[PDB]
């Protein structure tokens, strides 16, 4: 929804997302997924720089990705780590919405 949130939801700043627990807190609600961009925020920021309105960005770049994906047990999850591009969406020079992997 804004770029403090997003930071929050899918930038982490360990490549070993601790799955089983940080999936469990409020802000992911033990879902079935989601995916964590290791990296410090002011490379992710720039993804959008110069972008006004509301619009969906593909990397150009690979970046490293920790995925946190449910097993057949609710709330454990296997880690998975990866490299690839992503598209977010960008609003006023910020990233807002994380949107997928590979491809918007």
């Amino acid at each position: 929804q804004d770029w403090l949130t997003f930071q929050k939801k899918h930038i982490t700043n360990t490549r070993d997302v601790d799955c089983d627990n940080i999936m469990s807190t409020n802000l992911f609600h033990a879902k079935d997924k989601n995916t964590f961009i290791y990296s410090r925020p002011e490379p992710v920021k720039a993804i959008c720089k110069g972008i006004i309105a509301s619009k969906n960005v593909l990397t150009t770049s690979e970046f490293y990705l920790s995925d946190c994906n449910v097993t057949s047990r609710p709330a454990k999850y296997k880690l998975k780590k990866s490299t690839n591009k992503f598209c977010v969406t960008c609003e006023n020079q910020a990233p807002v919405h994380f949107v997928g992997v590979g491809s918007c």
